[PDB]
């Protein structure tokens, strides 16, 4: 019986034993069909939380979830399609730069993105700051664009990893999100289902990260790298710092402006370094260089020669956008009110609580609570100081870009998020580069 | 919110922390109302399975479940109402003897029993072997009978510990039955809800027991004793052997005949010793003796003088039964066919698998699979040899009492259950007597 088979699987894992591939497939298939109840799935997840899963179990779980839905076939796109996944963070504007940059060195960027919920818009929301831009292209058009220009962007497919949509939602309401085998299989399933030949992972660490400690970020990164390599989608990872927002801009059009600056070699130093580190991994994985150092050289030349920016314009143009805005980004959506937020004392910026700066930006209209909320593409925060920068009393810490006069509640959220005290060093941005 | 409060409780226990009484009450109250879903309850149960609960948590859980339903008020019955609970076992015919025996030494037996599912009938099914006997008495009648005769029996009330009915059923389908805090609170809640002033626990051990190992039986017994004493329902326990069926008779009317023999001091030695051990605890708990040895003397005198048996007759008479059957038990329901089951080789009986002998008896009609099945009160097994008894090839191991000619399938089940080999000692029946 379904009931007894699942009771036996639950007790087996509870008792510390390894599940077979067939047992894992039976669970996922049965769960996604509605044949195995949420209450048995949660019990198994909690048993997994305590007793864990080995790599073979983790791969079986990953692939069962892949096989629950759409498997996007990118085989007609020439070359090695490498995809980057970030566990997430306030100011993470890397995808905007990485797509044209990597494409500009002949690496196919077959990107599936979204809109969604969060402090700020998803990559597609940000790109829609450009008049005309859209992602309403069909399959054959996506394939053609990547073959001809090495870049294109579509939105989410309709049925990627339904077993994971269901299980993550359950994990979130039953205390079972924070378990390595469940996180690793969850993240990796979606990237594998989306068609990636190879995967680069940006695993954040620090107070603004999912994995707050370096040890936990490392554990998760290695676990995902081993899954990918085992299934034959070559995988590498970086552990990067999120003890403060990345770059300066937190918003939609504002982040697009920063991406444009970076693509001209005039962006924030942190964002530039993360881009070059992740890009270098992507270039090597795509067999467009033998070493990270060779890859980084290619990328910097692409930026310096203008090729990176020109590729961004081609990308925007090819999907309906007015690419002349890239050359004249002063014409992007501009907030009516630019309100300086000043340091209340002199010293050094020692703390910037990322998530709360994200909430502050969101409260201006930069992001959604519900799929039905509308985003204001013009609004956000631009940080004028980062951790370790000197600041004097009365100097601007950041600029608030608002389309409303009253930003009292945004200012109080920023008040809770900034600490000024005596000198500290800038935190190290790239903690670890993982190739195994 | 209900959802967030419960997520926080789940994570708290998962993380190894103690739950507050209020948190436990919120869970049980919310769960029983339908406000907290099965899938959150199961996750909490699995977290409890790994992380456990201290005594204060266990008492809060026990009492929250008590408070979910009926709390039977026995205060108008004079004296200390002591109740015995057995974790269960094939041939456990102690309640039949204990009710009249203990009553006969002036201890009030306000017994709530049932019918139910199992290898054989419940205590009420067995008593219904006597023509006329019934438990259709009201509250005031039950109270009067116990005050006047020191014994009466009713069936289950309508709504005892609904939180436990719901949680045990869930535990059984999610891998969370075998956790000490959950077992202890479950068993103790029902006994406390039923009105017992004091509780005697018969915790079985061995292959025919719930708690197969002595260490596990002990752990569970002490855990229940501490719950009871903490709530002020003085509790003691015994750990008794179930490596083979207790006594000789496994059935309904057959067990009633054995109870009658024991009440005349002519019963099986094992059943007699268990009765006297449990009875002695009950007598002391009811303040009818100062020591176990004094209690045992009282009980043996009650048997020897005829008082125990006479009390059984009064009990049966007072609830409609023909008490002359107790004096002439040869008039009880008799199976048409008595089929001897003979030893296939000489030696000593070394193994009797209790549960499978129970299944064999059940297959004759002695017990129910569903609340809708009918029991045959006449049928069952009477063992003529126990572990350590000598047997010769061709001598009767047991007698099958059947109302059908074809018992081939009962005989094959018995074949799998009996081992004859070289001499062994009878196993020790009373392993431990617990008073803390
Ligand atoms: C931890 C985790 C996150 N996610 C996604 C959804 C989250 O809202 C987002 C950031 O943690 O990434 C998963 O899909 N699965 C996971 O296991
Ligand atoms: C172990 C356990 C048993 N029981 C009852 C129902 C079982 O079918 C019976 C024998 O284990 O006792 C409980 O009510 N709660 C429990 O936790």
């Amino acid at each position: 019986s379904n009931a007894m088979r699942m009771i036996d699987i639950i007790e087996k894992k509870r008792d510390g034993h390894t599940l077979t591939t067939e047992e894992i497939n039976f669970f996922i298939g049965g769960y996604v069909k509605g044949d195995i109840p949420d209450y048995q799935a949660s019990s198994l997840a909690m048993a997994i939380y305590f007793q864990d899963m080995n790599d073979d179990e983790r791969v079986a779980l990953t692939m069962a979830m892949v096989n629950s839905g759409d498997m996007i076939d990118l085989s007609d796109i020439k070359g090695v399609k490498v995809d980057k996944h970030s566990t997430g963070g306030v100011g993470d504007t890397t995808t905007l730069v990485l797509a044209p940059l990597v494409a500009a060195v002949d690496v196919p960027v077959a990107k599936m993105s979204g809109r969604g919920l969060g402090h700020t818009g998803g990559t597609i929301d940000k790109l829609e700051a450009i008049d005309g831009f859209h992602v309403e292209i069909d399959e054959a058009t996506f394939v053609k664009l990547v073959n001809e220009n090495k870049v294109a962007v579509v939105g989410q497919s309709g049925n990627l990893t339904p077993a994971d949509k269901k299980l993550y939602a359950l994990r979130d309401v039953t205390g079972t999100v924070n378990s390595i085998p469940l996180i690793a299989s969850s993240i990796m399933s979606k990237k594998i289902a989306a068609g990636a030949d190879a995967i680069v992972l940006d695993v954040k660490t620090g107070s603004g990260a999912f994995m707050k400690t370096l040890e936990d970020a490392e554990a998760l990164a290695h676990a995902m790298v081993r899954i990918g390599n085992n299934v034959g989608r070559n995988t590498m990872a970086i552990i990067s710092d999120m003890n403060q927002p990345l770059g300066r801009a937190i918003g939609n059009a504002l982040e697009l402006q920063e991406a444009i600056d970076t693509l001209k070699g005039q962006g924030p130093k942190d964002l530039t370094e993360l881009v070059l580190t992740l890009g270098s991994q992507m270039v090597v994985l795509a067999n467009k260089a033998e070493t990270l150092e060779e890859a980084r050289a290619l990328l910097i030349e692409a930026i310096n020669s203008g090729a990176a920016l020109e590729k961004f314009k081609t990308f925007i143009k090819n999907q309906g956008g007015d690419e002349t805005v890239i050359d004249h980004p002063e014409r992007l959506p501009q907030a009516q009110y630019q309100i300086e937020y000043k340091a209340k004392k002199s010293g050094y910026v020692t703390e910037l609580v990322s998530n709360d700066i994200g909430v502050a930006s969101m409260m201006l209209g930069a992001g959604r609570l519900t799929k039905e909320d509308d985003i204001d593409l013009a609004v956000g925060i631009v940080l004028n100081k980062k951790i370790g920068d000197k600041v004097e009393e009365g100097e601007s810490l950041l600029t608030i870009h608002s389309n409303r006069q009253d930003v009292d509640d945004v200012v109080k959220k920023l008040d809770s998020s900034i600490t000024i005290a005596d000198h500290v060093v800038s935190p190290t941005l790239i903690h670890k580069i993982i190739t195994e």
